[PDB]
C-alpha cells in the first residue's frame, strides 16, 4: 500500500482548487459534450472529446468523437469530427473515442505514442441509438490513423469491436456493459504485456448481486487481440448503482496515481465527483482518504463535476472534467492549481 504521507504528498501535487470554468460548451441544448482526453503535439495542445447529439437519454443518435486545439490549454477552438457516425458498420450510432498510448509522465511531454507507424485511440462503439444506447450494451473499439493527429479527420477503425461483454473470457464485472477504455504502452511490461487497458464495465457482484461500475484490465501484445487480467476487477467501491469509472494513469517515478470518477457513492452527498488512487502495481490500489479532487460546486457543475484528465504544465496542473448542471446541460470545464483567469464561456439557457 501507498502510504498515508505520501497519498498526501499526492494529493497537494495534484489538487486543482480554483476553476476556470468551461472550456467546451455546446451552443443548444441537443448537444451534451464529455470525455476529455488532452495531448499534444509541436506546437498545439489537443483535445478529443465525445459530443451525444440529444437533450434527453433518448432523443440523440449517439456519440460522435471531436477534436480541439488550444495554445495554452484553457481556451480551445473546436476543428471538427475524427470519429463520425459509420453507416452501414457495427458501430455506425456510438463512435466515442479515447486516445491510446500516451505518454504517461507526470509533468511530462503530454504526447501520444505511436506504435506500427500509427497512432491508436479505442472507443465505446455500437448500433444502439440515444445516450449510450440507453443502458444497451455498447462494445470496445479499436483506431488508428497515419494521418497527423492535431487534425479533425476521420480515423481508421476495425470493423467488430475488439472487446465485448459477449466474449468467450468476459468476466462478471464486465457482463451488462463496457464503457471507458484507456490502452497504455507499458514498455516495462509490468503485468507480462506491452499495452494495458484500463476500461470501466457493468456487472452485478456474484455474491452480494450489487450492480456497479468497476475498473478493470485487459492485456494485449498487439493491440488486435486481448485477454482479461485474471483478477479483474482491479478497482470498485462495492455499494449498489455506485460507478467507478474513467480511469486515467499518470505516473510519478514508481507510483502510478488512478485519476477516477465516483458516482452514486453513498459516502458523498453530492452526486459525482473526481478523486484518485495510487498504486505500485497496478493492480492494488490505495484509494485517497482527503477531500475529493473535484465537486460540484459551481452552478455549471452542480449536478456532476466528473470525469478526468489532467495535465501538469509549466508548474499549474489543469483538470480538464465533465460539468453537468440540474438541467443536464454538459460539458467540459477546467479547474487549476493556482487562479488562471476566469472563463467567458457559458451553457445556453436552459429550457423548463
Amino acid at each position: 500500500k501507498v502510504t498515508q504521507e505520501r497519498m498526501e504528498q499526492i494529493y497537494e501535487e495534484v489538487k486543482t482548487p480554483y476553476k476556470y470554468g468551461l472550456a467546451v460548451a455546446p451552443t443548444d441544448n441537443y448537444h451534451k459534450i464529455d470525455c476529455p482526453t488532452v495531448f499534444r503535439q509541436g506546437d498545439k495542445w489537443l483535445m478529443t472529446y465525445v459530443v451525444y447529439n440529444g437533450k434527453t437519454g433518448t432523443d440523440g443518435r449517439g456519440y460522435e468523437t471531436w477534436i480541439a486545439e488550444s495554445d495554452n490549454l484553457l481556451d480551445w477552438r473546436t476543428l471538427g469530427r475524427v470519429l463520425s457516425y459509420r453507416d452501414g458498420k457495427w458501430d455506425c450510432n456510438q463512435r466515442g473515442g479515447f486516445p491510446a498510448l500516451p505518454d504517461m509522465e507526470w509533468g511530462g511531454s503530454y504526447e501520444l505514442q505511436t506504435y506500427k507507424g500509427r497512432h491508436w485511440m479505442t472507443y465505446i462503439g455500437g448500433e444502439g441509438t440515444g445516450y449510450e444506447a440507453v443502458k444497451a450494451p455498447l462494445f470496445v473499439g479499436l483506431a488508428s490513423t497515419k494521418g497527423d493527429i492535431s487534425t479533425a479527420h476521420e480515423w481508421e477503425s476495425l470493423d467488430k469491436p475488439i472487446l465485448s461483454i459477449h466474449d468467450k473470457d468476459a468476466q462478471w464485472w464486465e457482463k451488462l456493459t463496457q464503457y471507458k477504455s484507456t490502452v497504455y504502452w507499458d514498455k516495462d511490461k509490468t503485468l507480462g504485456a506491452p499495452f494495458v487497458m484500463f476500461y470501466n464495465a457493468g456487472g452485478r457482484h456474484p455474491e452480494t448481486d450489487l450492480k456497479g461500475e468497476r475498473v478493470g484490465i485487459a492485456l494485449s501484445k498487439d493491440m488486435k487481440t486481448w485477454k482479461r487480467y485474471p483478477g479483474n476487477p482491479v478497482f470498485a467501491h462495492e455499494a449498489d448503482g455506485t460507478i467507478t469509472g474513467d480511469a486515467h494513469i499518470q505516473k510519478m517515478g514508481d507510483v502510478y496515481v488512478m485519476f477516477y470518477f465516483s458516482a452514486f457513492e453513498p459516502s458523498r452527498k453530492y452526486k459525482a465527483f473526481n478523486t484518485f488512487a495510487a498504486s505500485y502495481d497496478l493492480v492494488n490500489w490505495t484509494d485517497w482518504h482527503g477531500a475529493d479532487l473535484i465537486i460540484p460546486s459551481k452552478n455549471y457543475d452542480e449536478l456532476f463535476a466528473h470525469k478526468s484528465y489532467v495535465i501538469k504544465h509549466d508548474g499549474v496542473v489543469y483538470h480538464f472534467y465533465c460539468a453537468v448542471n440540474n438541467a443536464e446541460q454538459r460539458g467540459i470545464a477546467i479547474a487549476t492549481s493556482k487562479p488562471m483567469g476566469r472563463s467567458a464561456v457559458r451553457f445556453p439557457k436552459p429550457e423548463t
